[PDB]
């Protein structure tokens, strides 16, 4: 399971903003980005279904589920899955409260990027979370860090997590929700 979750993990995402909806239907969206080229990205979970008709402006914040292709056309297409959100950004970026602990002590964060989105999707906060965690503290690079888990617990108390020893579940996804509203994020690795 690691070099699927080190593939996935310490790779890049892909970010577009203000990309059109070209379409919305039967659990996928075809969409237009700023560069040119069509995402189309799936919504596997019963519990995500983002409503932005065609025309709508709309930022992505996913991963590639395949390779892109080079149409004949000159055009890439990308077939990513969810991280579709709307455009409102915050007043400023933001830092996210991420607390992190391995093999039971507290490990403080480098490289941690503040947010200026309102709202993102749940795997899109799960992918940035490992990332970091990958990066600066040796998720899934040693046998000793190949498991924990992330729980993202919001303002209301409400909570969000997702185990690290998996690939996200996709299936299950919520919806997006707005990052000013988190109240924590911690993260530990085992």
């Amino acid at each position: 399971n690691i070099k699927d979750l080190l593939d996935w993990y310490s790779s890049g995402s892909d970010t577009f903003t203000n990309s059109e909806v070209l379409d919305n239907s039967l659990g996928s969206m075809r969409i237009k980005n700023t560069d040119g080229s069509i995402s189309l990205i799936i919504f596997p979970s019963p519990y995500y279904s983002p409503a932005f008709t065609k025309g709508e402006k709309v930022d992505l914040n996913t991963k590639r589920i395949k390779k892109s292709q080079h149409t004949s056309e000159g055009t890439w297409i990308h077939f990513q899955i969810s991280g579709v959100t709307n455009t409102e950004k915050l007043p400023t970026p933001i830092e996210l409260p991420l607390k992190v602990k391995v093999h039971g002590k507290d490990s403080p964060l480098k490289y941690w990027p503040k947010f200026d989105k309102k709202q993102l999707a749940i795997s899109t906060l799960d992918f940035k979370i490992r990332h970091q965690l990958t990066q600066t503290h040796g998720l899934y690079r040693s046998s000793d860090k190949t498991g924990g888990y992330w729980k993202i617990t919001m303002n209301d108390g409400s909570t969000y997590q997702s185990d690290l020893s998996k690939k996200f579940e996709y299936n299950t996804e919520k919806p997006p929700i707005n990052i000013d509203e988190i109240k924590t994020i911690e993260a530990e690795i085992n």
